[PDB]
């Protein structure tokens, strides 16, 4: 079906007439997508000729392990990534169990794209937009059951001292409806934007059942629009979590926060603070902060923290259908449903 448990409604390339192809390498993925633009007469078709389901069986563990050992040598290398540009027939890139990639997936001006069961880590090119997953001007995209990692560390002498490694999942432009679910993101400094600038506001994005561990900031850095974050497990957040900016609205429900600094804020602009609706999280009142090691800090410019742990605005009726489990169930069970090799398993109340 087209249900993603979020704003994105897609089946990807898992539709009628889909052509199934197996990619053994990054280059195969590129050659496969390219060939999919040609019709029966060998002539290009705008948006692609047919739907695709690409099963990636490649393994680049040697690159990953080599990079994991020399963290500071990555930012200056050439970035590596597969570009899914202007492909709208529907496409699904799914990793075979045991596969891995030291390259990213950059989606641009496309639609109905599903990325599943991919293990991407320690990407090169942090100083040259070496994102793991980029969703740009692309509606109906589903980023599900992936493991995205690097090192939550900033080396010295990197451009802007913020380029050791780029982001895990950056969303920007007219990527109007996106669902980011069941991903295991760890060891990442900049998790992901939701608007590339003050002017790039909007979109409806859902983050659910994601497991974040040892991440510094941007969970996401929201620029306007709506963000619905439910059933996520946030732990070891070393900087800030959800940063709601430019009057964006967020519904933060049934998540589990632990060992986090500034879990819900609106900072760095000094104005146009966003709002949030808090409900059913493990934290219910300020008393719980001490219980789960939640600390807050101030900013040099005007900011708004959720230290009173109260709702500061409203949120529209959540269009889609979804069944959130309790905050405890997430904390207990989520680590077994998030990531690669979980056969795309989902967490339900019955499993609680
Ligand atoms: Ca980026």
């Amino acid at each position: 079906a087209t249900d993603t448990g979020g704003y994105a409604a897609t089946a990807g390339g898992n539709v009628t007439g889909a052509v199934s192809k197996t990619a053994t390498s990054m280059q195969d993925i590129v050659n496969i997508i390219d060939a999919a633009r040609l019709d029966a007469n060998g002539k290009k078709v705008k948006g692609g000729a047919y739907p695709l389901v690409i099963t990636y069986t490649g393994n680049e563990d040697s690159l990953i392990n080599a990079a994991a050992a020399n963290i500071c040598g990555q930012w200056s290398k050439d970035p590596r990534g597969v570009e899914i540009k202007e492909f709208t027939k529907g496409i699904t890139i799914i990793g075979a169990n045991g596969s891995s990639a030291n390259f990213g997936i950059w989606i641009k001006k496309s639609s109905d794209v599903v990325v599943q069961n991919m293990r991407i880590g320690y990407l090169p090119g942090g100083a040259k937009d070496g994102d793991m997953i980029r969703v740009d001007d692309s509606p109906n995209v589903w980023v599900d059951h992936n493991e995205l990692f690097a090192a939550n560390h900033e080396c010295d002498g990197t451009p802007d001292n913020d380029t050791t490694f780029e982001s895990a999942v950056d969303i920007k432009g007219a990527s109007n409806t996106v669902t980011v679910s069941y991903n295991y993101i760890h060891g990442v400094k900049k998790v992901g934007l939701d608007g590339s600038s003050s002017s790039d506001t909007g979109r409806n994005i859902t983050y659910h059942h994601n497991y974040y561990n040892d991440v510094n900031a941007r969970l996401p850095l929201q620029r306007g629009g709506l963000v619905h974050a439910y059933n996520n497990l946030y732990t070891n957040i070393t900087g800030s979590g959800l940063n709601v900016r430019q009057n964006g609205q967020a519904l933060i429900e049934n998540n589990w926060f632990e060992k986090a600094i500034n879990p819900v804020t609106s900072r760095y602009d000094g104005k146009n603070f966003g709002t949030w609706v808090l409900k059913g999280n493990n934290i219910t009142k300020p008393a719980d902060f001490s219980t789960y090691s939640i600390t807050w800090t101030a900013d040099t410019k005007p900011y708004v923290n959720a230290d009173s742990w109260t709702s500061t605005g409203t949120f529209p009726t959540v269009a889609y259908n979804y069944s959130p489990v309790s905050a405890q169930c997430v904390k207990d069970k989520l680590p077994g449903y998030a990531g690669v090799g979980k056969n795309l398993a989902t967490l339900t109340s019955t499993a609680c």
